[PDB]
RNA sequence: GGGAAUCCCUUCUGCAGCACCGUUUUAGAGCUAGAAAUAGCAAGUUAAAAUAAGGCUAGUCCGUUAUCAACUUGAAAAAGUG
DNA sequence: CAATACCTGGAGCTGCAGAAGGTGTTCC
DNA sequence: CCAGGTATTG
């Protein structure tokens, strides 16, 4: 018996069919295991296997880096307090187990409930001198008196636990830095740079402006209008600019070629600056520089909002002005409320449900919800204009620990910290000893190259030690090897050579790669001039010419460069031709001219004996990122060059690898050449073979050692195989399954390996995504829409207002502005046409007036567009608003358009997978499936795998009627499945000759017209005109029949209306957290549970809400009433996440100490999620919990309604007298309508039971029975989520909404029969539970 | 058909370092008229500690991803069964 | 029990490797 | 978003 598998591979599903030689899908009698009346049941070969999603592990790797850095935070306050223990027990001996147990209820409390004095008296004193801990922190910051110690290790301790960023590297003193001075100094620079222009900068307060709570652009403008005949646009004006964080260009002000884009923030500034100044010179360097400074100091000034030589703490100081303020306004605002409104107070000073400021202090409220529920308060009394002004600037009624506060380095916590330090160490000689260690703790942070500091139980650490002790902050350098730590971070990482698998790849930067690519680019190269007979490679001499005159002297290489300054100079042509290159040279020695820059001295860069020297520097700094390490790699080169260059060298970095390695770049050599295949590439007589070509010549020795140099390590099993392949971890769990399917299905079959395997792959906070990408263009655009329209990134959801902004509020094809209230009349318009490529995304579409100003629409947007709108296009690329691909996509006209291999190529596509996962899906079941080889050795394929697009399956629906409608049941899962096994074996039977393109292993008109004409031998009538074809379809040189078009589309269709179709849903263990996060108030209930071992939950609180790993059937009894008599039970208990390892541990101890006692220890029966669960009448239920349950049927709604529903609903068209046909039917077949309903009740009343809801939706449907028919087809479609498989859900009929009837009791499933099912659901045990207790 | 190096993007997986909130219990003596419920007023901004229960391997480590129908032997691994 | 309504931790910043989609070149 | 936990109300 011979038959063929089809798949449908989802992120959700796996669909699976069996088809014989007629197309039809079997059907079996199935043995059926438990204790039930049934010994078999009869099974169709067609279902499909339904499972949750596979999630990333994102959320478990940001979980696991917060747990590390709680530890951590932990620790710096115990090491603190080791320092503090002696002393400390000397002053106050229980100071910190007072501070330990603060969270403890004063009954359990085993010292004074008092924390920092352990009496009533000094605490209420303390706090009313210092009512924040900033008071005492600039107070022991300022003062020379002698402090409490308790005092001290308070202070401390707040800027330990909560240090700040390291987004700054260096030192920070806040006294250098001040804009009134940074900005003159400015001023000095740019006037004694343009003297004949100076600017008079005198009565303007820089302060004020450059500080002022207010945007970039805003306070530019307002710098700029204090200085008469400098415009905001000069140079002045950019620099201002770029200190205050915008992004200037800079090339109108030097009438620059290059456009000198400069943002501060950008890491690509350091070489933005140079190349800048290597157009405009250095003496310009000074004031770029000055420009930066003045920045910083504008940034400090946003946290820093008060005078620095008043206090040596102004982040304090300014804290301190934040509750100074707080408490002026605040008493102002009760005074006018009492006032004006007193009848409101109450409801703001009392009321914490509302959002006023008793919700604000006390409540739920934040600081934004507290300003929207204020503003108008404050608006309507009179008063209140300076509150406004404050709530307007984000800076009314301030707290002291604030979201914004992450503005805040480490260095300003650490400048206070490090006064204190010498405050006291004066009478503390502990602090004097101890200083620099303290501070250490404050500054050291394990470094991201070094990872966990583990010693063998870590799977994520990779941290090697020079000697084993326990690491420390303060012995960190000693103890752990960086070297070693920082390489290993990298190399285990990194790929290997694949010629030479163990030897490592060099630098992406490295200059001996860099070479290596020019020289393969240059090999392929070929010229012509008018004596020549045929074009000519390029010699040994001429690629080193051209190498030394153009590679090493000009950042790239263009073919104008090569024609010119080589072609004309040294060969005296005045016109040649060349093949190879277009445009300029891909491949470029960047490293050579920044090394160039750099040392100054081309002899040394030439010099092949300094050739290893510098190639480890590159691999320095391309291995490394610690400025310091860097510097201590090149130490021993110490000696090569000054001071000053090696300080630049310390300063660049590389970043990325290359593909190859230096053994195989230039170590290898050729047995009778001894030549490297550099030296191949730098010269082979008249062949110039590049790499391939090399490592592929049997004349040569580079192939032999190639495969000499493989090894195969250890083997991978199916899963590791699968884990290891680049893709979503949805997919791959979606191909675990596939396979796992199919080896059940040739089990089923009989170890029979079928004839052929179809499968078909599916296609594949984001908000957050577009917002950034539109204010960074924005920004980088220096255009103002952001500051006129305002948006929130919920409403980028619209895909035409997502469009308008990604085009600066612009036609793309018409030099315009467009209308946000008009953008209903606008059009969306696909670049290349859908007709070509099925794209939708951003990426492929753009938002104009009117798609007719595109040109014509069977291609490319014409030439005219693009002569008119390539600049702007231009600017949107370099802005980031559109990408490379639309880029060139909307200028591919200038490129002569979309060409006829073009258009053959893209419909090519639309039929042929070309990707690389469903590649590695159809390896994997080939593999498996074809072992044996043949007399030649070469693989002997039994079964083919075929893969096929979803365009194929979905063109082949809606052309023959076999629609799909998603909502009415999984049924199309299985049923995709099933018509991919039939089209992909009859068009390989068909054309044999297409099998290289569909089966794994191994004139554009005629292809255009065949791959759109290649389904067409399916039809009847062709109509491409109308040409008919016969009734049987054979195959041409076999004469085998492939199609019979009177008998296989009967069999496809009694195929897809057959009810039995076995849909399994994946019983899963719950996995993940334990349950709900919130840490909810004590209340008086069971459901709380403790945070911690001790902290009861009625005291402390804690959580609720645990998710349960899987259900368990517990047969036994438990004691009842007060005299604790033995009553026997059977329940579900729910074994939480939590409780899970230690009911495994022991089961009957466990249930035991929940209450459970003789408990029949062998009809224990553990039940999954998704449990299922069979009743009276088929009825079917699946476990959703211990205590709630999901749908478990499948409503097999029969074929002429589901085609009809397709068809009446306008799902998705053909030729008008077709369109008519389908509407003509619609309305004869009207009274399905009412069917519809009738076998939706029929089937609610028989396995859904929500008498409510189905009572509802009846009057719902007679209520709009006067809707037109498309629009209750619609809502029909809604209908089905009363009957879907799974958990309730509410829908909506219309307007009117139906809530879900949830299932809240699992006691019936206690009597009912268990299901068991295998993967594909065929076979089966039932175990009939009414037999137990 | 498959594959490779290279220019230019773009997206997606995996990992490590760090902050800022939030929340929870406690500490910041509420006062006065009431027997009392309650009324009138005062006040509020800060901190400690925990942030998966916890584990042994005791590290400044690990604890939310992947994997899982049933049954037989198996300690587990696995293999086998219609 | 069953209807019903509400609830869910936010999601900054720095550094790194990799495969893979899309154009284009030179090749096995 | 989903959908299972929770209290409330009855
Ligand atoms: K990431
Ligand atoms: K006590
Ligand atoms: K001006
Ligand atoms: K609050
Ligand atoms: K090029
Ligand atoms: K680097
Ligand atoms: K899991
Ligand atoms: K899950
Ligand atoms: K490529
Ligand atoms: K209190
Ligand atoms: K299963
Ligand atoms: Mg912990
Ligand atoms: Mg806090």
């Amino acid at each position: 018996k011979k038959y063929s598998i089809g798949l449908a591979i989802g992120t959700n599903s796996v669909g699976w069919a069996v088809i014989t030689d007629e197309y039809k899908v079997p059907s079996k009698k199935f043995k059926v295991l438990g204790n039930t009346d049934r010994h078999s049941i009869k099974k169709n070969l067609i279902g499909a296997l339904l499972f949750d999603s596979g999630e990333t592990a994102e959320a478990t790797r940001l979980k696991r880096t917060a747990r590390r850095r709680y530890t951590r935070r932990k620790n710096r306050i115990c090491y603190l307090q080791e320092i503090f223990s002696n002393e400390m027990a000397k002053v106050d001996d229980s100071f910190f187990h007072r501070l330990e147990e603060s969270f403890l209820v004063e009954e359990d409390k085993k010292h004074e409930r008092h924390p920092i004095f352990g009496n009533i008296v000094d605490e209420v004193a303390y706090h009313e001198k210092y009512p924040t801990i900033y008071h005492l922190r600039k107070k022991l910051v300022d003062s020379t008196d002698k402090a409490d110690l308790r005092l001290i290790y308070l202070a401390l301790a707040h800027m330990i636990k909560f240090r700040g960023h390291f987004l700054i590297e260096g030192d920070l003193n806040p006294d250098n830095s001040d804009v009134d001075k940074l900005f003159i100094q400015l001023v000095q620079t740019y006037n004694q740079l343009f003297e004949e222009n100076p600017i008079n900068a005198s009565g303007v307060d820089a302060k004020a402006i450059l500080s002022a709570r207010l945007s970039k652009s805003r306070r530019l403008e307002n710098l700029i209008a204090q200085l008469p005949g400098e415009k905001k646009n000069g140079l002045f004006g950019n620099l201002i600019a770029l200190s205050l964080g915008l992004t200037p260009n800079f090339k109108s002000n030097f009438d620059l070629a290059e456009d000198a884009k400069l943002q501060l923030s950008k890491d690509t500034y350091d070489d933005d600056l140079d190349n800048l100044l290597a157009q405009i010179g250095d003496q310009y360097a000074d004031l770029f520089l000055a420009a930066k400074n003045l920045s910083d100091a504008i940034l400090l000034s946003d946290i820093l909002r008060v005078n620095t030589e008043i206090t040596k703490a102004p982040l304090s100081a300014s804290m301190i002005k934040r509750y100074d303020e707080h408490h002026q306004d605040l008493t102002l605002l009760k005074a006018l409320v009492r006032q004006q409104l007193p009848e409101k107070y109450k409801e703001i000073f009392f009321d914490q449900s509302k959002n006023g400021y008793a919700g604000y202090i006390d409540g739920g409220a934040s600081q934004e919800e507290f300003y929207k529920f204020i503003k108008p308060i404050l608006e309507k009394m009179d008063g209140t204009e300076e509150l406004l002004v404050k709530l307007n600037r984000e800076d009314l009624l301030r707290k002291q620990r604030t979201f914004d506060n992450g503005s805040i380095p480490h260095q300003i916590h650490l400048g206070e910290l490090h006064a204190i330090l010498r405050r006291q160490e004066d009478f503390y000689p502990f602090l004097k000893d101890n200083r620099e260690k303290i501070e250490k703790i404050l500054t050291f942070r394990i470094p991201y190259y070094v990872g966990p500091l583990a010693r063998g139980n870590s799977r994520f650490a990779w941290m090697t030690r020079k000697s084993e002790e326990t690491i420390t902050p303060w012995n960190f350098e000693e103890v752990v090897d960086k070297g070693a730590s920082a390489q290993s971070f990298i190399e285990r990482m990194t790929n290997f050579d694949k010629n030479l698998p163990n030897e490592k790849v060099l630098p992406k930067h490295s200059l001996l790669y860099e070479y290596f690519t020019v020289y393969n680019e240059l090999t392929k190269v070929k010229y012509v001039t008018e004596g020549m007979r045929k074009p000519a490679f390029l010699s040994g001499e001429q690629k080193k010419a051209i190498v030394d005159l153009l590679f090493k002297t000009n950042r790239k290489v263009t073919v104008k460069q090569l024609k010119e300054d080589y072609f004309k100079k040294i060969e005296c042509f005045d016109s040649v031709e060349i093949s190879g290159v277009e445009d300029r040279f891909n491949a470029s020695l960047g490293t050579y001219h920044d090394l160039l820059k750099i040392i100054k001295d081309k002899d040394f860069l030439d010099n092949e004996e300094n050739e290893d020297i510098l190639e480890d520097i590159v691999l320095t700094l391309t291995l490394f990122e610690d400025r310091e390490m860097i510097e201590e790699r090149l130490k021993t080169y110490a000696h090569l060059f000054d001071d000053k260059v090696m300080k630049q060298l310390k300063r660049r970095r590389y970043t990325g690898w290359g593909r190859l390695s230096r053994k195989l770049i230039n170590g290898i050599r050729d047995k009778q050449s001894g030549k490297t295949i550099l030296d191949f590439l730098k010269s082979d007589g008249f062949a110039n073979r590049n790499f391939m070509q090399l490592i592929h010549d049997d004349s040569l020795t580079f192939k032999e050692d190639i495969q000499k140099a493989q090894v195969s390590g250890q083997g991978d099993s199916l899963h590791e195989h699968i884990a290891n392949l680049a893709g979503s971890p949805a997919i791959k769990k979606g191909i675990l399954q596939t396979v796992k399917v199919v080896d059940e299905l040739v089990k089923v079959m009989g170890r029979h390996k079928p004839e052929n395997i179809v499968i078909e792959m599916a296609r594949e906070k984001n908000s957050r995504e577009r917002m950034k990408r539109i204010e960074e263009g924005i920004k980088e655009l220096g255009s103002q829409i952001l500051k006129e329209h305002p948006v929130e990134n919920t409403q980028l959801q619209n895909e035409k207002l997502y469009l308008y902004y990604l085009q600066n509020g612009r036609d793309m094809y018409v030099d315009q502005e467009l209308d946000i209230n008009r953008l209903s009349d606008y059009d969306v318009d696909a670049i290349v046409p859908q007709s070509f490529l099925k794209d939708d995304s951003i990426d492929n579409k753009v938002l104009t007036r009117s798609d007719k100003n595109r040109g014509k629409s069977d291609n490319v947007p014409s030439e005219e567009v693009v002569k008119k709108m390539k600049n702007y296009w231009r600017q949107l690329l370099n802005a980031k608003l559109i990408t490379q691909r639309k880029f060139d996509n909307l200028t591919k006209a200038e490129r002569g358009g979309l060409s006829e291999l073009d258009k053959a190529g893209f419909i090519k596509r639309q039929l042929v997978e070309t990707r690389q996962i469903t590649k590695h899906v159809a390896q994997i079941l080939d593999s498996r499936m074809n072992t044996k080889y043949d007399e030649n050795d070469k693989l002997i394929r039994e079964v083919k795998v075929i893969t096929l697009k979803s365009k194929l399956v979905s063109d082949f629906r809606k052309d023959f009627q076999f629609y799909k409608v998603r909502e009415i049941n999984n049924y199309h899962h299985a049923h995709d499945a099933y018509l991919n096994a039939v089209v992909g074996t009859a068009l390989i039977k068909k054309y044999p000759k297409l099998e290289s393109e569909f089966v794994y292993g191994d004139k554009a008109t005629a292809k255009y017209f065949f791959y759109s004409n290649i389904m067409n031998f399916f039809k009847t009538e062709i109509t491409l005109e109308i040409r008919k074809r016969p009734l049987i379809e054979t195959n041409g040189e076999t004469g085998e029949i492939v199609w019979d078009k009177g008998r296989d589309f009967a069999t496809v269709r009694k195929v897809l209306s057959m009810p039995q179709v076995n849909i399994v849903k994946k019983t899963e263990v719950q996995t993940g957290g334990f349950s709900k996060e919130s840490i909810l108030p004590k209340r008086n209930s069971d459901k709380l549970i403790a945070r911690k071992k001790d902290w009861d939950p009625k005291k402390y609180g804690g959580f609720d809400s645990p998710t349960v790993a899987y259900s368990v059937l517990v047969v036994a009894k438990v004691e009842k009433g007060k005299s604790k008599k033995l009553k026997s039970v059977k329940e579900l208990l729910g074994i939480t996440i939590m409780e899970r390892s230690s009911f495994e541990k022991n089961p009957i101890d466990f249930l035991e100490a929940k209450g459970y006692k003789e408990v029949k220890k062998d009809l224990i029966i553990k039940l999954p999620k998704y449990s299922l669960f069979e009743l009276e009448n088929g009825r079917k239920r699946m476990l959703a919990s211990a205590g709630e349950l999901q749908k478990g049927n499948e409503l097999a709604l029969p074929s002429k309604y589901v085609n009809f529903l397709y068809l009446a609903s306008h799902y998705e068209k053909g030729s008008p007298e077709d369109n008519e046909q389908k509407q003509l039917f619609v309305e004869q077949h009207k009274h399905y309508l009412d069917e519809i309903i009738e076998q939706i009740s029929e089937f609610s009343k028989r396995v859904i039971l929500a008498d409510a809801n189905l009572d509802k939706v009846l009057s719902a449907y007679n209520k709009h029975r006067d809707k037109p028919i498309r629009e209750q087809a619609e809502n029909i479609i809604h209908l089905f989520t009363l009957t879907n498989l799974g958990a309730p859900a509410a829908f909506k009929y219309f307007d009117t909404t139906i809530d879900r009837k949830r299932y809240t009791s699992t006691k019936e499933v206690l009597d009912a029969t268990l299901i068991h099912q295998s993967i594909t659901g065929l076979y089966e045990t039932r175990i009939d539970l009414s037999q137990l207790g």
